[PDB]
């Protein structure tokens, strides 16, 4: 995997995305250390290895080995592709989480389910990055994965947040505090596909991988601390143990 | 991923997997929202993704895209292995949950053997596809994935067996229902392979994605319908609630 | 796929690898046939599978169909950290499952990030080795694949070792007795990475291919019956069923 050659002006954003992820992801394992319950112990690793990833796959992007040539010659990161594989559903797996317990005691293949059209949603985009400009299957694609994207919507606004309501008052809160900023952000991500060089190509590469950085930097660093404050929110309110996890096994012994 | 040419013939029997797929996993997908049970839940989601996964390879298929040429020269569609990886279990999963009960308390050890040893049956029999013909690599890996094809046939008329009669005469009655079935359809997946042109060639690759659409259309549609009819009459069977699971978290989350 | 020819040298050693795999995984299939208890069967199939993919890599590697040639000209056994990803998960999956009990009733995440970890640490060492010899990518991606491995020692010796403790005497005693044998032997694979021609070169492809076939000998063979032979002597002390799963579920 000898490293490509990037534009500078792209490698820099890319760069921005290493640090923002890296910083992220220390702060982040914060959270996991002080883990009071099963369910803010995994909300928080969730967290984590979602900022993790990220800071991987753009060490691997920055360092110019996570790209190649497509066939019509665009250059695609299919890096950045590869680990939204496994980050996105770890995002969704905290919505599910807080809408259902942790560990989940009920509808778990609806959950499975929000992970399935989620890593589906992600595939089909990555085909559709890789097919040739101005071609009809490229579209096919994006509109496979824009119709995975909208399940993903109607499981968050519909099932799950049925059961939000069931599990508690302050679980439905967070749930829908953290549901409508997560719908938010994620939304512009076709966007940014359908209007830069993946897609129509409105912007250039350089703006469409500025973008992605910008997006990735606030789905998972902002929206993360977002979300991870609540769910440590609703463990104070839940009145949790002033011990963590590991201290309480500790004692135990 | 530029679309690479296929033969007329070959892409018309693709088509035809798209249409018959993506028909079925839009009926499966109401069989998804009625569902009633956690045990109907799982069974209709693993249906539905079991389709709908089938539904975008063949139309990758269709498209040009979900195939390449191996070395030796010839047109393997790999995306047909690459989503059999992830389909296949599904099918096995419902037969382990209705052996089990859903969620699965106990023996998962075993589920997670059978689901390995699936796994392992395909991602082998994806090399001896692409090994070369008339070499002995490809008969090797064919002889590893009909191992692992015998330890599913193992774990399917042995343990789960064995298991599904002890949760109960109507989960024994669906287990051996169903697992007859699947076990009778799928046998004819190697037998394609030792025949078609993936294989010994004795017909070519249009013949041999026909049998495969067609084989496919069976063990999953066909099945899959089979199937999800079946647990359904054990819920009716069993007293089912009157309400789906999103309706008694209606019931339940209103005021 | 087909076959890149090996050095008759690196080919021996790869089929010696084969035969050792194989005839360690039909043993432990013994042992799965025998399982006793719900923590037996975990133990068994899971150390059961390490031995059976395990064979089919060096299989793959051995029939030439294995490897891949990096961009910058040397030849990567691209199969072993494929099944790598798959096998070491599974070993740390049975440390996990002594150390909490089967099925894991407690402390789930902190097993999902010994296996995440894992994980990115044969992937990142995976793309270390693919990376060009004597450029920053490749020891950039050797430092963060280590930074992984510190991660699963930290977990390993850090709340693993403490939830054992908690769990009872026999799954403290067999957990500490099976972590130090498997983290002793764990350290010397990027001691090969690093002196192998993945990494400086002080010894050549045949070398290197040698070593990580006595390696994972002993890792997944060798380690795997001193593991399974804990798991067996435990639940012995726990006066387990002397009737198998099946047969319990034939009689029910
Ligand atoms: C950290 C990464 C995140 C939150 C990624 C989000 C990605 C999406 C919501 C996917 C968007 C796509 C479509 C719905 C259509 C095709 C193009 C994609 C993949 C950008
Ligand atoms: C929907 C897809 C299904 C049910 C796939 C079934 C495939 C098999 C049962 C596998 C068959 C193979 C062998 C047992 C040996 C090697 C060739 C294969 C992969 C066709
Ligand atoms: C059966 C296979 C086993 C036990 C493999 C173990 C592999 C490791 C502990 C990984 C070692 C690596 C590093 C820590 C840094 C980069 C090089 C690696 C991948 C060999
Ligand atoms: C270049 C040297 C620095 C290394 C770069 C980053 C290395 C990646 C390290 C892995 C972090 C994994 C932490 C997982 C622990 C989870 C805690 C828990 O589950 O309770
Ligand atoms: C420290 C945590 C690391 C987390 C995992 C790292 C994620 C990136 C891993 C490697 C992605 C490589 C993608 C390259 C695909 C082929 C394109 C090419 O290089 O030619
Ligand atoms: C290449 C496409 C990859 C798609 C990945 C699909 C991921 C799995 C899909 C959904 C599985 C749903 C099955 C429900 C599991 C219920 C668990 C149980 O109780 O048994
Ligand atoms: C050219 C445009 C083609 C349009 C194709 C539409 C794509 C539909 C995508 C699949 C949605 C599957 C997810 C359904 C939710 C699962 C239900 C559940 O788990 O409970
Ligand atoms: C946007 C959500 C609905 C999904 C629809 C899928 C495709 C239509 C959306 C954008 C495509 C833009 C117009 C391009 C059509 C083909 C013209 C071309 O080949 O360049
Ligand atoms: C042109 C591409 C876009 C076209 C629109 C596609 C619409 C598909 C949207 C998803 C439907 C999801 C319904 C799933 C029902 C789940 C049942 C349940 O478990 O509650
Ligand atoms: C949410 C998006 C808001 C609008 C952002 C618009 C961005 C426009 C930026 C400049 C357009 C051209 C980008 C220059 C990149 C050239 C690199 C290339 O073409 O390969
Ligand atoms: C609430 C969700 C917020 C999402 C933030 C990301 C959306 C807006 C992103 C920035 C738009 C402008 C992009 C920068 C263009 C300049 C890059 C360049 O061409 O050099
Ligand atoms: C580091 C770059 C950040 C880029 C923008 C981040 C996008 C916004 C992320 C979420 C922060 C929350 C925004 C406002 C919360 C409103 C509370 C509510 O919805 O009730
Ligand atoms: C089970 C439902 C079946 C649905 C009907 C499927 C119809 C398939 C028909 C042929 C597909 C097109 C074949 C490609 C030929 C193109 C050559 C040309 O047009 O010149
Ligand atoms: C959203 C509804 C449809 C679901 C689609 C997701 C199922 C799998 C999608 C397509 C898999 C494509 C894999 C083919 C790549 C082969 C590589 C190649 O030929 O170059
Ligand atoms: C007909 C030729 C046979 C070739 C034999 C060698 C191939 C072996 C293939 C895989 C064996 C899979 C074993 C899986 C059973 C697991 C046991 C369990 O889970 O309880
Ligand atoms: C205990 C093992 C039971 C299984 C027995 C079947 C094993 C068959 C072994 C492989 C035969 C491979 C033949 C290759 C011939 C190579 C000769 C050459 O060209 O150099
Ligand atoms: C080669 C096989 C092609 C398969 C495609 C045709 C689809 C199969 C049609 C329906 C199968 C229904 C199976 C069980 C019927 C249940 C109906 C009922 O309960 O009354
Ligand atoms: C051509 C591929 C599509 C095939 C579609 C097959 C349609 C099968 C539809 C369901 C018929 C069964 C009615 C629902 C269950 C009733 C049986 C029962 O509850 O006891
Ligand atoms: C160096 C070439 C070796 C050739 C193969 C040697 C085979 C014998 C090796 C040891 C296997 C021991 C298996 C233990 C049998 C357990 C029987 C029991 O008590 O149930
Ligand atoms: C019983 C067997 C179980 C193990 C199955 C897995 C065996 C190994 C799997 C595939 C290894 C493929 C290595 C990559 C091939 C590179 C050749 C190339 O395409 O250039
Ligand atoms: C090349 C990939 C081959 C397939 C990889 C997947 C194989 C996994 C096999 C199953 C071992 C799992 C053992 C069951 C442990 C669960 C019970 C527990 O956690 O206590
Ligand atoms: C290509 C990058 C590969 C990444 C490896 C896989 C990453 C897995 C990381 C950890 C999984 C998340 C842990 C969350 C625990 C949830 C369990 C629960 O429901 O309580
Ligand atoms: C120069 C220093 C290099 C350091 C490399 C990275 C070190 C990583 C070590 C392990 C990190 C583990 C973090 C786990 C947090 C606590 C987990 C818990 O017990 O809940
Ligand atoms: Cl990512
Ligand atoms: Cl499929
Ligand atoms: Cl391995």
């Amino acid at each position: 995997m000898n490293p490509r050659p990037i534009e500078p002006a792209t490698e820099a954003w890319l760069w921005v995305g290493v640090a923002g992820m890296a910083l992220a992801a220390i702060v982040m394992l914060a959270f996991v250390k002080r883990a009071r319950t099963p369910f803010e112990e995994s909300q928080a690793v969730s967290q984590f290895f979602v900022l993790l990833i990220a800071f991987g796959t753009y060490l691997a992007m920055a360092l110019g080995q996570g790209s190649l040539t497509a066939d019509d010659g665009r250059q695609v990161f299919v890096s950045r592709y590869i680990t939204w594989t496994f980050t996105t559903p770890l995002l969704l797996l905290g919505l599910a989480t807080t809408a259902l317990g942790s560990p989940i005691t009920r509808r778990k293949p609806v959950v499975a389910g929000l992970i399935g059209a989620d890593i589906i949603m992600i595939l089909t985009g990555l085909v559709a990055a890789l097919s040739p400009s101005g071609s009809h299957e490229k579209w096919i694609w994006y509109g496979v994965s824009s119709g995975a994207f909208l399940a993903v919507y109607y499981l968050i606004c519909g099932p799950l947040l049925l059961e939000a309501r069931v599990t508690g008052a302050d679980h439905r809160r967070l749930y829908l505090r953290n549901a409508v900023v997560l719908s938010v952000i994620w939304f512009l991500y076709p966007v940014n596909f359908l209007l830069g060089n993946e897609g129509l190509g409105q912007w250039g590469g350089t703006a469409t991988t500025a973008i992605y950085t910008l997006l990735d930097l606030a789905s998972k660093a902002a929206y993360g601390f977002f979300a991870i404050t609540g769910v440590r929110a609703l463990t104070d309110r839940a009145g949790a143990p002033a011990l963590t996890l590991d201290e309480a096994a500790r004692r135990a012994g």
